[PDB]
């Protein structure tokens, strides 16, 4: 078994049976891929996407849309089982009556969304109103999309749909291309492994794609398209006056750019990127992404007292939203060496050891993932040190 | 009618007039929320995530697919997923064969989930490993579930905690979580007594509780808590019961399963109704309000007041304070109109920047809550806002670690 995926499965970044840890299974989205460490890593990534694209941008608003669309091409259809049963009860068929049923399914049944684009379009007229028709602006959503494989794969997509006058659309597309690529790179240990290329679709529309170089090859993690206006006009038949936005004095139907990232594949990219057979394997996930910031353990000494102290430190750090692994809670004894190796595989940023010394003089032993050196710190400072350290890494962007 | 109409007008809600009836709002057949509403809901979901997961070292995140293995034997009402190809292929490409085809759909097609429970159950053994089998612990998830309407598909965002505990302590945990969840809804409410609970029991004598919000048309359940026992967990691992045991001290037991399940969309609607006060103002809790501050300009040099505002804007966003940039509009609106609008959008504070500000750095700050105005130095606003928001959330967090009985 490949080492990175093996470690990820052992440390609960990935879930699944061993056969589901193949490249094809991991890329298909046909099983829930992530275990608790992975779900947390992915939530951190999604939060960082939200910060960059919605929180820090006044012209981007959140949107939410259904998972199913009116029914498109290969998308699975939603069919009520009660309708099928109704049919299977009646003794006389036909072929006319059955074919009819099947025919009617193919034309009236809703279908699973393949992208988040249609949800943004359908909410455009309302956001336009909210912004008093001023262009440009965006609508953003993170949510699951469904993809026929070759079973239906599920992928978490982070979408920005940007509405701008056609005359600035090319400029906007290039701005998003650079910004999005820099966003992926800012969390990477090997930022050159995130690359980009131009592409064009079936219709000749221009776009770009962003890629991560996985061991087996490059996989697209984000696509950016200059869609023009057809999809928007397709959404609002007749009523054109209600979709025109202001470009200064001009009233115009805006051009639509779609900027869509694969949060799941992006999670897997950072897991591969983090792997350092440095020392023993370590996952050096970026501080803002690492699911566990600190681990707390008790050394040789008085069980119940040494744990009362860790509990207090845990509670303090959690009130401050710092994730903590309560190793002190464990029963089985494990060597310091074994602990550090595990924490390193889990991408834990700092490990803290509370000992009889601590009970005497209040000093803890603090070990860093990145340098791997141990320092003595007074328990009273730990919180401020950690709170400050994370804020520093998050400020870098 | 006034509330829904105001919400629709201010983009808390979305939809046509036929989508704004109480029936359509409850069905989940359309995406109910406009941008201010999606932000409100995101804030509510973040608060839930903080209280249930971030602050609880024995609760872990789980993610599970939206689709589940096809069954059909039972007759369940969950929508099935059918490949259009498959249908076309039998269609344009006799009776015996068609009936068999339909039978197959019912038996083998995947189905859309109706709850997040099975998701948690299926990841229980992994989490067991993660905690080296120590009970109790929980698996949490927020995600969309689907449900039959009337033949339409309703979508509801569910916030679920599935808690694994020894049977001997399961009753106490049920009571602990009930109090905890009820207090969680109430801490954001203008009228907390409109959030209540009721105890209940199921077909099999299993105990549960339900939490309700008293909407204008009656009480609606916004959360359910059930002491499920172990049946469902046991059914998830047939033939592996010996190795799904957790530790209760020194004893190995198959844990009892507590399922706590909250409706995030209905909860969002609850807070919209709860915030509505007569001027019409929505007094949403500071932690929930989608826009914390609006910045506007009064009398003065356009291109300079705007720079003061933008600077202010940049500073607040950088600090993650949501801000409405009213100064970028054209402004042919009165102060009273501007304020009435902000009150309806639940904006917590509005700030006015004028010539004077350029002379002495003073801005006029207006509170949604009292409508009182007040001069303040533009350099002190970021700090005022951050402290006001931290204070509100601290007050709200007062009892997140309170030991219920
Ligand atoms: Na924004
Ligand atoms: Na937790």
């Amino acid at each position: 078994r490949e080492a990175l995926v093996d470690l990820c499965r052992r440390r609960h970044f990935l879930s699944g049976t061993p056969q589901q840890l193949s490249t094809a299974a991991l890329l298909s989205g046909c099983h829930a891929r992530f275990g608790p460490l992975g779900v947390e890593l992915r939530k951190n990534l999604a939060s960082q996407w939200w910060s960059s694209m919605v929180v820090f941008r006044e012209q981007v608003f959140a949107v939410d849309s259904l998972h199913q669309e009116p029914g498109r091409d290969s998308a699975f259809r939603l069919v009520s089982p009660e309708s099928i049963r109704e049919i299977l009860q009646d003794r006389e068929p036909s072929k006319e009556q059955l074919v009819a049923f099947l025919e009617n399914l193919l034309k009236t049944s809703g279908k699973l969304r393949a992208t988040l684009l249609h949800g943004a379009l359908e909410h455009y007229v309302n956001c336009l109103d909210l912004v008093n028709r001023k262009l440009p602006f965006g609508l953003a959503q993170i949510g699951v999309c469904f993809h026929p494989v070759s079973r239906v794969g599920e992928k978490t997509e982070a979408s920005l749909v940007w509405f701008t006058p056609t005359r600035t659309s090319s400029q906007w597309l290039d701005f998003w291309l650079r910004h999005r690529l820099l966003w992926w790179r800012k969390f990477a240990m090997s930022p050159s492994n995130f690359s980009s290329a131009d592409c064009q679709d079936e219709l000749g529309r221009k776009g770009s794609k962003l890629y991560y170089s996985f061991p087996w090859g490059k996989e697209p993690i984000e696509t950016l398209w200059n869609l023009g206006d057809q999809e928007l006009l397709h959404t609002y038949p007749g009523n054109v006056s209600t979709i025109q936005g202001r470009d200064g004095r001009k009233n115009v139907v805006p051009c639509v750019l779609s900027v869509s990232g694969d949060v799941d594949l992006g999670t897997l990219a950072y897991l591969y990127d983090s792997f350092q057979l440095a020392e023993r394997k370590v996952l050096k996930l970026h501080p803002c992404l690492a699911p566990i910031k600190v681990a707390l353990d008790v050394g040789k000494g008085p069980t119940v007292e040494l744990r009362q102290v860790c509990q207090g430190l845990l509670n303090e750090l959690l009130e401050n939203g710092i994730s903590v692994w309560p190793g002190y809670s464990e029963t089985v004894h494990s060597s310091l060496e074994q602990l550090h190796s595990k924490y390193d595989e889990m991408s834990v940023l700092f490990s803290v050891l509370v000992t009889e010394t601590t009970l005497e003089n209040g000093l803890i032993q603090l070990r860093s993932r990145d340098t791997t050196m141990k320092e003595m710190m007074h328990i009273s400072k730990l919180r401020d040190f950690l709170v400050k350290y994370l804020a520093s890494a998050s400020n870098v962007a």
